[PDB]
């Protein structure tokens, strides 16, 4: 999938206004990057915990010009109701980006993220300017993802598209 | 590939005594993790620092039981070379695990990590001892990777492994 075109889906979400949209992967083309991020709300694997760290760095993600996007093949309902609940009781909170419901699971298949035609793994993407993808992580099923982590990685890839750099030398950065 | 089993191959590769010995993955199956660490060895991609950082981890992957393979799809002289090459001029120096050589490309087909069906994209994969693949990388060609970032990965494989928390 690196290095190839992302996978264009259309798809309802369920945004931080708990406003039903339709979400076009391409309408982000030559505006912003995109992060997908993959996962599974059977209670074996849920995982509130990472949702709720990413929001609460939400604004880092803004401020380098990237939309969140969670994807997960589970109903506009089950997503409002997963923002409902209390984080005491498993919840997520009125997080302040899109939530959208791969329904027909299209969207987990094509990212190759679909586990046993059921739900998604623990997948995470980025996309560039140009809809291309630029880096691809499949988490261990029982592994939260380090939101810290992803936006290191994020940074990398801004540089890589600002300075056409290979591998910079660390060291030699200032100079 | 997560969550299923780990396509098993039969490789040369060269070792950390610099001899050319067989490498059979399905030999550390009940035995040690392992960490497939893919790469280009290709001109305008090469990145010898990320190699050079994984090597003076090496004491952290053998603390961990884990075994340290780099694949690409190089013959062995030209890893040899690589090893032997100053580190002035683009060379890694006589890392202390196993480089594989990937000259059919088959292992880089079978994991989806080949580039133009020409040279391997940097991927990286965990491995557990019961030969099932716990995680999957797949950094863009231009970046290395993080050595500290893959073993805080692996900790919590391990962790997993020993504990079934999920979501700790």
């Amino acid at each position: 999938l690196v290095t190839k075109k992302a996978y264009n889906f259309t798809a309802q979400g369920l945004n931080k206004n708990n406003e039903i949209i339709n979400v076009d992967l391409s309408s982000f083309i030559g505006q912003k990057y995109c992060c997908l991020l993959f996962y599974p709300l059977n209670y074996t694997f849920v995982c509130p915990t990472e949702i709720i760290e990413f929001n609460k760095h939400i604004k880092d993600f803004e401020n380098k010009n990237v939309e969140l996007l969670g994807i997960s093949v589970d109903s506009v309902y089950s997503h409002l109701a997963w923002k409902n609940m209390p984080i005491e009781k498993g919840g997520i909170g009125n997080v302040e980006f899109t939530l959208v419901s791969d329904i027909n699971k299209d969207i987990s298949k094509n990212y190759n993220v679909l586990y046993d035609n059921s739900f998604a793994l623990r997948g995470l993407f980025i996309i560039d300017k140009n809809g291309c993808v630029r880096h691809q992580t499949v988490n261990d099923l029982p592994i939260g993802r380090n939101v810290q982590e992803v936006l290191r990685t994020i940074d990398s890839i801004i540089h890589v598209d600002t300075s056409g750099e290979v591998c910079p030398i660390n060291w030699k950065k200032g100079q």
